[PDB]
């Protein structure tokens, strides 16, 4: 499926984990959609989740830099590094990004969640596809 998904949707939930690793994006879209859907009961405070996709050359610095925008659900406003980020979402709430598909082809792209403590785990593949 290629030709039919600019958007998609990840679940996360208070149980340290993503239902997908792995999100390809097609170059057949001029826009994609990510929506993140916190399928829990715990609160964006105790257990919130984001999700953010960058350079994974780059990877440190947006975790880095995201830990310093606490304030900011822990993604900084910036968005040079960082192609997308929701914003962090507790038990119930949703969030979405929009990225542009053409940009992922400087390389190798990553997402996951920056809450300190949850991007060890957090964080898979995100690659441009045709
Ligand atoms: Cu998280």
């Amino acid at each position: 499926a290629t030709a039919g998904n600019c958007a998609a949707t990840v679940e996360s939930n208070d149980n340290m984990q993503f239902n997908t690793k792995d999100i390809q994006v097609s170059k057949a879209c001029k826009e994609f959609t990510i929506t993140l859907k916190h399928t829990g009961t715990q609160p964006k405070a105790s257990m919130g989740h984001n999700l953010v996709i960058a350079k994974a050359e780059d990877m440190d610095g947006v975790f880095k830099d995201g830990v310093g925008a606490a304030d900011t659900d822990y993604v900084k406003p910036d968005d040079a590094r960082v192609v997308a980020h929701t914003k962090l979402i507790g038990g119930g709430e949703e969030s979405s990004l929009t990225l542009d598909p053409a940009k992922l082809a400087d390389g190798d792209y990553k997402f996951a969640c920056t809450f300190p403590g949850h991007g060890a785990l957090m964080n898979g593949k995100v690659t441009l596809v045709d």
